């Protein structure tokens, strides 16, 4: 009786609703305002993200232009030093260049002492040569007389007996230097904040791992940020902000989990009424309104993070900038949910409720040829092939290959081993002609095939 | 009775209307016309245009070069100072560079004295630093105090003191040098054209906006055209070549409007007829007419926009480019009008016309997860991502990727981030991921699918 | 009566007429042979066209590395002058180094004296400087006076006073530097050939036409051939390899001269039956007897002009390559006229003959819309966008966007006017969203769907 | 009677034979711990396979540097010398540090003396010019008397007169120097492998085979990987690996074998059933069964060879390692075995099974134009592009054209003879234009129609 109405009622859209039963559509209007605040917040966030990120990476790439001898930009990857006297003028100029930072730098950096290791009390810079505890290497006579364990050996220097290093060539593991330096984010200044306090953590690393004549030399820092003491700004919004992202994204949480409860408790009942199936049961869950909760849940918990950084109580820029970049994203998403109710603009969704199963049922099959391919490249190739070092690298290598992208240099990497080792080239040229033509001309077809026709099918 | 035959006649071809009434097809044979004069024009001015461009960069070019210690072409990206002396000696040589200019430079400039800041009257250079008011730093007690108010100190040049510039390093915000060059584009003696007066306005800027031991260094120029005062060439077409492109114009603009306005009455009449929907009353607008009068008014405001330039009277380039290339294009398409009366003919257009509103109504659902998308990777991996720093790049970005282009440097630029924001690079894997299959795999298929349906139906 | 056998024999295969009449298939062995036959001339002559190219352009780069002052591989492009200093030096330099190239220089060249302009009689090297005949420019008051006819004051270098050069830079148009070099192309032993005596007339300018400030300098050569006098190689195939071409493509013109007289004498016969449509008589021309017959004639042509090259009479090597190539491919393809035969295996055939008029007819009405984004794109944004430089190149770009190559970097060119020029770069955003969004989601598609709806059709 | 029920047994799936006879299903989970313990071994395999070409190549680049005068990174393939001072500096820089390597170098290498040519008895270095037995070349007369016969002229240099090398640089045709140098990859320790005894031949050549001013230089290695006499580390599960992954191929073989010979005798008795088709009785040969031994074969291969190589005993890392990644590809794919028992899993074998027929016949025709183009491209194109220098790179580049890679910059590389070589710029043209529009809009679409085709059908 009642319940045929009442369940037409509870599928009904909100012009429909409103036409029935003079119901205002809140949450629409809710879902607009909700899209326009969270974009704003998000930017506003990308402000302070960008000044934090760029602080970082400048400083970074004005340390390699201080402390590396011949530097220059574009040579990370191949860096290198090639003869012992090139070894020890690059290591005695990182040290000098430390000590003379105050006189040549164009920052203002203050130096570090003591704390744990490497460091002793009172030392600002830890120079470390790591070696064999024996090595007898004797290539002339092929032999050899190795005990492994490596043993480190340190210089510590004070900051304003090092130039007496020696080093042992024929055991050597590695070489680092290591110093900590202080500054302050003044650019905070321009979005009206007050400037943090950063360390860095420089190590510098002259490799030796290989041996094999070639020394890679490479700079890397890690940057820990906490608040300066009793700072003064002479004449030192967001705060009212955050509140309001944090009102509207509750009101719309309350509001959704009101309906999937109704929903919930219709479902009951029909289920009540049929008895005097678990499909018959999910079609009372509004899988829109659990994406929008999980929205709201992301953006509340995003707006308390960054509330606490800009109180300087936690400095996790990327995990805020993540969970408000996917909220900003689901938010915009959540409102197809009202394109739903009328066909000519629910081609999208119609179609891929069709398509998703048999989809899923052909990526079982493709998947497992896909990862024979990504492992086979990745260890047989991979040595030889700049894009097949890592397996994450070689599924994306496959991934692009597959949509058309980046074919002729894949290839054209394997040219130079044509001549070295013609068996690793000509296994190359199988492997790449093979999956190429496999996955692009009858594995994609396929896919689109099945798309294509899901969409045949409900139009 | 007659309006039958009346609107049959309306909506005949030119072939049918002159086996009708014997009717003469000029408005084609204007078109036909039109398009070689209007695209002969575009040609002509693009002489010209070229000239002046070319002039503005070269010299450019050439400043770069001059006033730059250590420049080389391909790193203005890159180039930046690291040490206090690098600095200086980099200040000093644009300034002695400038004050040598005379006998040293292979153009012939003339220096500008006075006028508005930031020079005194009578000075030609102008060497600005910009520091805080007060700004106190100190890491090592992770204390500042800042007032963050800029000033600006600077010093004059008069062309043929500078030398005891003292930078404050600590609080600096930037250095500028400010000067003005006047030279004449004597290449356009080849064009048959006057050659014209340029004033190039030099900026050159050290940033330190970021404090972080790293200072870009660019060089920006700013042109302003000018007549010269009674000059002389000895021996000092294409005016009455724009007259007559004038003329066609509007013979072409008072027939397309005659046609209009008989489509209108006869409209009316008909509406007069029924009577005894809007569509209905469209239908009698020809959509071509209303293009080509369009396309007549763009090509007649960038002919005298020309003929200013040409008199000396305007400089706007850009516009006038503009405006041509827009009416040539638009007169090269006008002429599907005439290819729209035989069907074997007319399929694109014919489909378009079915397709568009089902593609537009498409366009609404997928726009929002366009835009969440944008959004997203703007401001979580702009910082990181060479391709992500602004919104029209991001856009840039994912319409190519949708496309299948560019994708493995895509993915391979946060490599670099897998060692040291592992979090971030994990996200833009999943983000990269997610885009590049559902738009490329689903939404470009059911789009092109719409396209094909449509097609199907008009055959 | 036996018209209708006669007809129904003359349309039957190989092998049906193998069954019928018992004819051996001499044509069909003689095109295998063919291709072998032509194949392997192809390649055996590109190895004598490799040897030349290759002397050409590695003499080439041998000069610009000995001739232009501080040049480097990879530097074309940018290379130039920037002040007088600069430019006096890179004269000079290039004059020393041809006056010492007999000492320096790693190959053995002989100079050239006399002859006709530049050079006077027994000079080598001529140094000419065009300036303008009347040229006083004065922008500092914004005047100038000018004759633009030009001069040209040089002087003659004998090989082993242009020290005294004095260059009039406010009016200088280009300088200039003319000498020939005689060299012998050696590496041909190795070929089993005489080598030949190569001249090189070499020009390399210093070009100020733009009057920027900026002189880009280039080097630029052309090769003369011939044969030497009376040369001797101790112990110094080919020529009855390529008889053995001409007879085997002469019998095959044979056979399909009189296979074309058959059918038309056929033809005749049955028109004058039915007598008692053009397209009626057509059905009677075979097409691949057409094309062989046209690839038999650029082979004998091809072959003739290789004799020739090899006898020292001709020196064409490009018309020649061309020539052997086309014919390679011709000949390849001509053997599709026996698949034709098979409906299974003659599907691209005969979905192409039902395709194709429908193609030409959509081509119409897309061509007026390519070439107007042409001529569009190559005026407004040519002096921008490296990839618009030209008509050609702007065709390039724009066909390689229709298949979604090289999109993200043509989109990145504009990037550096978003700052300077706004108004172009944001036409340059509507131009490349208009033109990538209309040619591949609609025109594109259309032209696939005629393509699949005749092979439907034809299945 | 009793067969019709067999067969139906024969032919039923692992469940449905479970349900039948309550067997169980060995083989599969035999599938799955082979593609677990494979996969495992590869991996494993693969770290020494680094570790051994890492040791190669770096030595490689280290030798380079130590050895070459002015390289750098990215030179190799435009590194050469342009004058006779050059040319002596470099080989003399490089008999100099082979002579100072111990004092220089940061690897620990030892000299190889005597051996077989081109070292005599006690040399290490040996240092051969090759030149022409007569030649005598006159370019200013135009006359030459060359005897091609090579002659060999060189020095010997003990490790630690070459100084008096006179070139003979009219009838050089090249130089070379050739050592050999010993060492130890040490860096097998981190994997807890023995190191091994590695000699480095290495070639060092300056090219003058052209005879064109231009003689590139360019070092090659050799490595040849020998077990060392005695070693010692102090304390030096893998081989019972192996010995697992053998086992459970062992016993994947025999149990496919087993299946294999059941099937053919159903096969026997149900033909002579019959008697009372060759595609008839391959309907009893299970294809995935013989894929499944074929990849057993090749992972014990695999394994032999790699337990041969960690015993030393052999060195044929590419050998062993292109077995293994094609056994671990193979054994991935075989387990859609399984999934074809399910159509709404065997969408991608069934469609294949369907298609694949008419696809070979379709590649019988388009194989024999692709052959023409590539031809062609390779003769007529390769002196002038660098895409077309080899007949595989052609087909690289044609392949790549296809799926709409790198289109624009294969245009480009030609502008360069637009200006130089016109007639082979036009028909570079033309060649691209019709390769591209003829493969991509007619070929590909009529290849995807018969996929999609095959897929309605078997749907
Ligand atoms: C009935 C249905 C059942 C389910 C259907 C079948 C499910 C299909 C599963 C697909 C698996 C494909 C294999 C990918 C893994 C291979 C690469 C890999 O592991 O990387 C190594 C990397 C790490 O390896 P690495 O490179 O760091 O280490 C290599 C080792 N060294 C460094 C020593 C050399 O792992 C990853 O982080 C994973 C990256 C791959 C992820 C790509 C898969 C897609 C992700 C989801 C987004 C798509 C959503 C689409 C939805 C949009 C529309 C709604
Ligand atoms: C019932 C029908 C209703 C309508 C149907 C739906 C309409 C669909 C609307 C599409 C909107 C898509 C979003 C694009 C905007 C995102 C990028 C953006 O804003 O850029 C930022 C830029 C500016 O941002 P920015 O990068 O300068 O600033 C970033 C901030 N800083 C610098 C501080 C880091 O804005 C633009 O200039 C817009 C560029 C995007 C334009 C692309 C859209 C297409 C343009 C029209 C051409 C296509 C015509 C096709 C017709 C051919 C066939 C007839
Ligand atoms: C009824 C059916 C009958 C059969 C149907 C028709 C069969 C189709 C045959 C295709 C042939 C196509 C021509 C390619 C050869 C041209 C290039 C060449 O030879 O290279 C030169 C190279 C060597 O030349 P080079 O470049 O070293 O030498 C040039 C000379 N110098 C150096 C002096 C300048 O040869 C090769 O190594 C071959 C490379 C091409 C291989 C590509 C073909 C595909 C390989 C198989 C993988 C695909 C499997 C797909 C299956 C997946 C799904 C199940
Ligand atoms: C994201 C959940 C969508 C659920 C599909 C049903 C549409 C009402
Ligand atoms: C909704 C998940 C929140 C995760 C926050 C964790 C921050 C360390
Ligand atoms: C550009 C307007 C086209 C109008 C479509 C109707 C064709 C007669
Ligand atoms: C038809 C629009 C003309 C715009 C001209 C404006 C030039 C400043
Ligand atoms: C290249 C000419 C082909 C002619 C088509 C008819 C096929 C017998
Ligand atoms: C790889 C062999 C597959 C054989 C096709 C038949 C499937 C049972």
């Amino acid at each position: 009786e009642d319940l045929r109405r009442r369940l037409k009622y509870f599928f009904m859209s909100p012009c429909d609703k409103f036409r029935a039963k003079g119901r205002k559509p809140c949450k629409l209007m809710l879902q607009v305002v909700k899209i326009l605040v969270v974009t704003v917040q998000l930017i506003l966030f990308g402000l302070s993200n960008q000044l934090a990120v760029t602080f970082r990476e400048e400083n970074t790439i004005a340390f390699r232009h201080l402390f590396l001898l011949g530097y220059s930009d574009g040579a990370d990857d191949t860096f290198a030093a090639y003869t012992r006297e090139q070894l020890y003028q690059a290591i005695f100029h990182a040290v000098d260049q430390y000590l003379a930072l105050p006189d040549v730098s164009l920052g203002r950096y203050a130096y570090v002492r003591g704390g744990g290791d490497p460091w002793t009390n009172g030392s600002g810079l830890a120079l470390c040569q790591r070696y064999y505890h024996r090595g007898h290497v004797d290539p002339a006579n092929d032999t050899f007389d190795i005990d492994p364990m490596v043993v480190t050996d340190c210089i510590q220097v004070d900051p304003p007996s090092y130039k007496n290093l020696t080093l042992k060539f024929h055991k050597l593991v590695n070489v680092t230097i290591h110093f900590r330096l202080k500054t302050i984010n003044l650019q905070s200044l321009i979005n009206n904040e007050i400037p943090d306090c950063y360390t860095f953590s420089v190590l510098i690393t002259f490799d030796n791992k290989a041996h094999s004549g070639r020394i890679p030399i490479s700079l890397e820092t890690q940057a820990h940020i906490q608040e300066c003491k009793h700072p003064s700004v002479f004449q030192h919004f967001r705060l009212l902000f955050d509140v309001v992202v944090i009102l509207t994204c509750s009101l719309s949480f309350l509001l959704c989990a009101r309906s999937l409860l109704r929903g919930f408790l219709l479902q009951n009942e029909f289920v009540g009424f049929m008895w005097r199936s678990l499909w018959e049961r999910l079609e009372f869950v509004n899988g829109w309104y659990i994406l929008l909760v999980t929205s709201d849940v992301l953006t509340i918990s995003g707006t308390i993070m960054k509330i606490g950084i800009e109180a300087k109580n936690l400095a996790s820029y990327d995990v805020c900038s993540i969970l408000l970049g996917t909220s900003t994203l689901l938010v915009w998403v959540g409102v197809i949910r009202y394109l739903t109710f009328f066909h000519n603009y629910n081609i999208l969704i119609a179609t891929l409720r069709v398509a998703l199963p048999s989809v899923m049922r052909f990526c079982c099959c493709v998947a497992v040829i896909y990862l024979g391919y990504c492992f086979c490249g990745w260890i047989v190739l991979g040595p030889y092939h700049v894009k097949f070092r890592s397996l994450s690298m070689v599924s994306e290598c496959l991934f692009s290959l597959i949509n058309g992208d980046d074919m002729f240099v894949t290839f054209a990497a394997m040219q130079a081993q044509q001549g070295r080792s013609s068996l690793v080239w000509l296994f190359s040229q199988l492997y790449l002609y093979s999956f190429i033509s496999l996955f692009i001309y009858m594995v994609l077809s396929l896919f689109i095939a099945l798309i294509t026709g899901a969409y045949d099918t409900i139009k």
